């Protein structure tokens, strides 16, 4: 739990999410709780020239390390890290499926019993703001609160868990499940869904 | 025949499903025939970390090996074991056209002659249980009767054959059929098929 | 122009074909025009475990080498090299977009002026029957006459060139134009096609 | 900024375009602003046998090197580069989606806020002319105007950039936003967008 083994893990997960297929338009970030803030990928050096030295601390208070420059969509990340206290590692991406249920202003319903990977029997979508902004921030907060995953309307998906590995898993996994609800959706409206008893079922079970 | 050639080569099937893109979701599972039980993958393990010594031995009480948890999906390996004497190999997983269309709660009609593969005019798709019951169990086995693959409505795939070779091969064939029935599905519906004697005279063929 | 060579080459553009997507449900079939008929891939073997001494010699009569069992497909190779003089080399698969359209039973016009590489200005579509029969044969026949390539209703796709190279540069491109028509026909129906003067001009170009 | 350093450069976006799945019907060419005119590939090779010594100067007239046929597209990379001053590298490609939508003979409106990257709110389409005519070029000049992409009614994409680099990634980015629009056109028609003031915003932003 150095720092450099944090670094390479996220580097790790950034070139799993790009073999997966989730990081199209290179637009991801990836961050880890750390200390008083957390550590995350820095803007504008393409994926493959990262190494341990790039990734940039930032603290509670949003200063960043001296001469790196964060992501640029690093207020999110800290959102997700003070609205949800067991929350270790955020994936954030613009994976296509997911961007396109976006579009759409969509909620991802229980189309499939994955769905209570991320809580509950939905995937939320978060009203749009300017990348950016405060208030892109408080919509993510508040989309988190009963949800480890959320998409953001003209945009794509966040989502978080207790490590990196488990974070990407489920990240990929709404990728499916967005893939699917928009397949289905192109045959038929409404999409047949597992209804809120069932999805407590399998809740309990997980 | 040994245990750990059988065991190498249920890993070598999880890494070619992953290659094949049937494995997303890191969801499926694999199984063989064995003594009176059978060999599958262990829950929670990554397939990429899986070595000889992580298979499970599974017997025909349902009882597994000491310190070492089966898949979570085991109950329908045992199943599709006893509703077909022949099969040697069972492959589960929750590739996306397949699921897709196991939400519609469809069966896959005789739209290509490769039908066939499976034993009949179609792909069942048998009616959603919650996974891991003995309710699950018993839909798989009446639907394994007179048919070598399953849909399992807002779920995935089942597929049985003699040899994992033969039933990851029959798994990838179905999901290629789902993603025929879906596209052609988006166009017109329905879809046209070919007819049970022109399905007869394939059968005799094969 | 040695019989191993030409081996080789038929091996190579097995797995060429497999890495570009063409051949899922491992289904192709490719041959290769010599002596007085052809060399062209056995059935049965994986793609993977062909070696230079499997690939079977088929003569002008149809009589096959002695223990070697050519594809079952075999026919209708013979077919298009008695069709078109001018072909060397065939390429057989199932493709899924291509497979698609050719269950529509729809031909395909022109969306795109690269379809003028099969010959004019629409891939054709041959009428169904049963694999492996004299009147599949036919039907291919009487569709290459005048085109390179033609899809096969509930089946697949076929791509004759003067070498293995461009035929399965076709076959990919008839790929590419088949999930272009299926992309736009389900958006709007009809698609909007190039007039046949312009087809024409690009024709004289080529 | 020898000419080698950028026949290499060349190659490798062949290559690297090869491999995002921008590139099939193996149908790109690339060029970068060279001297008085450019460097670009050469008609006929495949790309993965390139070399060096493979790509061709083109001087500001259109005379090319001696003994070497420059791709048959030349004439609209020449275009982009008397129609913006600011460009110093183009990259053309037959991407399926970028295709799809230049065949429905739409342009993208702004359903992602990414669209900004290539200039406004839009991603045009030209209209359609004979390929390697003066009047395609003429078209191509007019609506990279005011924009860094466009698509080409019928036929694919062109952008252009200050470099390699960014030139890909602008092509691969329209890629995206095509299929995302395709995907969310087969749900709904028409797609919802950000307003213009909201895309004025992320431009000041970006
Ligand atoms: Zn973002
Ligand atoms: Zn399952
Ligand atoms: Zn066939
Ligand atoms: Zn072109």
């Amino acid at each position: 739990m150095e720092r450099n083994k944090l670094a390479r893990q996220i580097i790790d997960t950034c070139l799993e999410m790009t073999r997966l297929g989730l990081n199209q338009g290179t637009a991801g970030n990836v961050s880890v709780r750390y200390q008083d803030g957390m550590l995350i990928t820095p803007t504008g050096i393409p994926y493959e020239k990262l190494t341990e030295s790039h990734i940039v601390f930032i603290d509670g208070n949003g200063k960043h390390e001296e001469g790196k420059l964060p992501s640029s969509e690093w207020r999110f990340h800290m959102a997700a890290y003070q609205s949800r206290p067991d929350a270790n590692a955020v994936v954030h991406n613009h994976a296509v499926h997911c961007t396109a249920v976006s579009i759409l202003n969509r909620s991802i319903p229980a189309i499939h019993y994955m769905i209570a990977a991320a809580g509950g029997n939905s995937i939320p979508c978060a009203p749009y703001a300017t990348a950016g902004t405060r208030e892109l921030s408080e919509h993510v907060a508040l989309a988190l609160k009963n949800r480890k995953a959320t998409l953001l309307q003209h945009h794509g998906l966040i989502a978080c868990e207790v490590n990196l590995e488990k974070a990407l898993w489920l990240a990929h996994e709404v990728e499916v499940l967005a893939q699917l609800y928009l397949t289905t959706l192109a045959i038929t409206d409404p999409v047949p869904v597992l209804s809120d008893e069932e999805i407590a079922v399998v809740l309990e079970k997980f």
